[PDB]
């Protein structure tokens, strides 16, 4: 009886037709994922939003449960495996340091970084791989700048960070060595910023307070590496997917060339439209029986709340499959919802807006250097995105 899940094909960004069918006829349904427990799948915008904001659906069981998932290993921990009130304390300290103003202040340095990466890419001649040379470089260098990793160390830090991408081809030994290097480096950096604070995020984390509460040494190190892995692969993959869309959809490209002031709205529209996850990814667990659209979800059972499907619900977004760069309103769930809503979103927005702005300004002719049908797509099974994007201009 449960349906085989995921439904999305990883070899492209199409939203599986099953989601729309289920939104009509079985909005709360049973799925059997490749690994982990069978689970409830929730597909309507209203219900996804409700699940992600409902106090009765928690993340703590992630720490021990056989979580519904697409890969054989379990990745657990960090802010996203915590529930209030433990979650609330850590999140309050982080956001006090990691402000929207701090994110906005990184725009000039993100633009300089993007310009340098295009310089480097263009110096390799055509076609050049936009994934290797740009998308996989900008977000980790911006996280370096955000944390306060000195310039001289961005290359080595970027190298270690590459080992944590779901697309990496590294042995267990190599990945272990990269993790050890990164945590040792970050622990040192924290220790130096406590002794001699600067204006960067690591210093602001060390000094964040709520009355007498503060982050411990171990919370600081875990949170800083947490920010890196949460803010790297997502952003990289979304850059790659957004430019893939601009290169393949002439009118979309034309509208942003002709009105670059549309880029921030376009970033929101493409965040809504792109079903970036292969599945849903972070199951919620009922703390008690809950009735959702007439179906009883029993205490303990996992629930997969599809933001990809929710963001394409025709009930919430008029003509939901059209990319309308000027769409208003646009209350999309592509940076989540409820207490776990993306705390890097302000920075992610600056990166994505800068990535489009600079690529379109420097390479307005940018296009696929190979037929679209020949693209190699990631089989990492977490996010959907091209493994390489050969581009010409
Ligand atoms: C696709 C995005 C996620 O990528 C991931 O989930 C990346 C997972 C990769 C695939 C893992 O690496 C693979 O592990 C296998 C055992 C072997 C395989 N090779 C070596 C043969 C190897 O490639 C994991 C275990 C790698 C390590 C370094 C790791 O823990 C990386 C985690 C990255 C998490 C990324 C972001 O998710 C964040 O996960 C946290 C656990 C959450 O708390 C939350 O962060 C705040 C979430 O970001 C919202
Ligand atoms: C295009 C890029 C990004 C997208 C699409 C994205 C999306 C998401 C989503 C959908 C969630 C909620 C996951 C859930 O509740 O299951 C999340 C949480 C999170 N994001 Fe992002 N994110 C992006 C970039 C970033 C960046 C740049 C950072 C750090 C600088 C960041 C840090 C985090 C953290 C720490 C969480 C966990 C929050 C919590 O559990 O309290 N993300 N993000
Ligand atoms: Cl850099």
């Amino acid at each position: 009886e449960p349906r085989a899940y995921p439904f999305n094909d990883v070899h492209g960004l199409t939203l599986a037709g099953r989601y729309g069918e289920l939104q009509e006829t079985e909005p709360v349904s049973r799925v059997r994922p490749p690994y982990g427990e069978e689970a409830w799948l929730v597909t309507r915008y209203e219900d996804v939003r409700a699940v992600l904001g409902d106090g009765r659906f928690v993340r703590g069981p992630s720490m021990t449960r056989d979580e519904p998932r697409t890969r054989p290993e379990m990745v657990k921990g960090g802010l996203l495996s915590m529930d209030p009130p433990e979650h609330s304390r850590l999140r309050r300290l982080v956001v006090k340091a990691f402000t929207a103003r701090r994110a906005e202040s990184l725009r000039p340095r993100a633009r300089e970084i993007a310009h340098e990466l295009v310089d480097q890419m263009a110096a390799t001649g055509q076609p050049a791989d936009l994934v290797a040379m740009f998308a996989r470089q900008l977000p980790v260098r911006v996280i370096c700048e955000l944390l306060g990793v000195p310039s001289a160390d961005h290359d080595r830090f970027t190298r270690w960070s590459g080992a944590f991408l779901s697309t990496a081809e590294v042995t267990a030994e190599e990945m272990q060595e990269a993790a050890e290097q990164a945590y040792a480096y970050m622990g040192d950096l924290i220790d130096r910023r406590r002794k001699e604070p600067t204006d960067d995020l690591v210093s602001a984390l060390v000094q964040a307070r709520d009355q007498q509460d503060s982050l411990s040494e171990q919370e600081l190190l875990d949170l800083a590496i947490g920010l890196l892995v949460a803010g790297y692969e997502s952003t990289t993959t979304q850059i790659a997917d957004f430019v893939y869309l601009l290169m393949t959809r002439p009118e979309l490209r034309r509208q942003l060339l002709d009105r670059p002031e549309l880029i921030p709205s376009a970033v929101e529209e493409l965040t809504r439209w792109v079903p970036l996850g292969v599945g849903t990814a972070f199951p919620r667990y009922a703390v008690e029986d809950v009735t959702l659209r007439g179906v009883t979800i029993r205490a303990g059972e996992p629930v997969l709340a599809s933001t990809g499907a929710a963001n394409r619900d025709q009930a919430q977004f008029p003509d939901a499959d059209r990319i309308d760069v000027d769409r208003t309103p646009n209350q999309h769930l592509g940076f989540g919802h409820g207490v776990h809503h993306c705390l890097g979103a302000p920075l992610a927005r600056v990166e994505l807006q800068v990535a489009l702005e600079v690529l379109l300004q420097r390479l307005p002719g940018i296009r696929l250097g190979i037929p679209e049908t020949q693209l190699r797509w990631s089989e990492g099974m977490l996010l959907r995105g091209p493994l390489e994007l050969p581009v010409v201009w």
